């Protein structure tokens, strides 16, 4: 029920089927939020070593798995995080994973400067491995530009609206999430739609495995979002819901417990502003109904959004659960 929309014009220079793509990313983007992407040249092949390569990695025992742990990644954000430890009935998005970035050297400009997010991946020992993220990676990346082309079109916009402002040389954040099958709970489920959040950005673009469970809450109704073979699942972040004065939603989703008895993998790939961009309310949109006090609670609890630069927004959000971010010397 989640809108499926074939992309594929937006990699061309047709302006009536990118216009045709525009309109349907508009109705999906102010209605629900959420919609599949097909048609969009990801290679099928590539999709699939990076599952079966990301399934051998967590495979590995976790003395190994914590070689390339988060603590030794430094303010790049970057590396293996553990399962937290057991408990009575663990959070439904209990998981392990590995943190991935643009693969940046020790020449880069920000990396020179010191700019938390800035920096190289640690790589686990896979063979393949680092070769196929570092693909994906490149492939995920251009459907993201193709979309903010997308949104930007949908909304009234010159094509290039977000390129050349903010996304000319994005912030790409990359995850491998495994969630372990777990029990069932006994009696009535505590955790029942723990993990409900938003996503801070402008774009996420996620690529899951066959056993699913990510569950969206549409203005209609909370509603499954199965996985769909040659598709990603798309959805906005709290910073274009914000910038385009709420017109375009961002929406509230979670992942249900996985019970299937398989390990469950999923991997969001964030495309974000530039760490430096100062991002502003996009000029020439509707005014919306009822966003004022929204619009207000959340300036304050988000003053780099429209203040300053996109990087210390985001640093706002996750600092305090990673120290190494702001770690100095
Ligand atoms: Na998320």
């Amino acid at each position: 029920s989640l809108p499926i929309i074939d992309i594929a014009a937006l990699a061309g220079s047709d302006p009536a089927a990118r216009r045709s793509v525009a309109v349907r990313i508009d109705r999906a983007c102010r209605e629900q939020g959420f919609f599949y992407v097909v048609g969009h040249g990801v290679e099928a092949q590539l999709v699939e070593r990076l599952e079966r390569l990301a399934r051998q990695f967590f495979a590995l025992d976790e003395t190994s798995k914590l070689r390339w742990r988060m603590e030794l990644g430094g303010r790049a954000w970057r590396g293996y995080f553990p399962l937290g430890g057991e408990l009575t009935s663990n959070r439904p998005d209990w998981k392990e994973g590995l943190y991935l970035g643009s693969e940046l050297d020790a020449e880069h400009p920000e990396v020179r400067a010191g700019t938390p997010l800035h920096g190289a991946n640690l790589f686990p020992e896979v063979p393949g491995l680092r070769e196929t993220l570092l693909e994906y990676l490149d492939a995920t990346t251009r459907v993201g530009h193709r979309l903010m082309e997308g949104i930007a079109l949908g909304l009234g916009l010159e094509a290039d609206y977000f390129a050349a402002r903010y996304t000319g040389d994005p912030l790409i954040l990359f995850r491998l999430f495994n969630y372990p099958s777990q029990p069932v709970p006994e009696g009535l489920d505590v955790q029942w739609g723990v993990g409900e959040h938003t996503d801070y950005g402008l774009l996420t673009l996620l690529h899951q495995d066959a056993i699913g469970g990510l569950q969206v809450r549409t203005p209609q109704g909370w509603l499954e979002a199965p996985p769909i073979p040659g598709s990603f699942v798309c959805n906005l972040g709290d910073m274009l819901e914000r910038m385009t004065g709420g017109l375009y939603r961002s929406t509230p989703h979670r992942v249900a417990r996985n019970t299937s008895g398989r390990d469950r993998l999923s991997f969001p790939l964030f495309f974000d502003p530039n760490f430096h961009a100062r991002v502003q309310p996009i000029e020439g949109l509707p005014e919306v109904p009822e966003q004022d006090d929204s619009a207000r609670r959340w300036d304050q609890a988000n003053v780099h959004a429209f203040h300053g630069e996109y990087g210390d927004y985001l640093l706002n959000k996750v600092a305090k659960v990673f120290p190494q971010l702001r770690r100095d010397l």
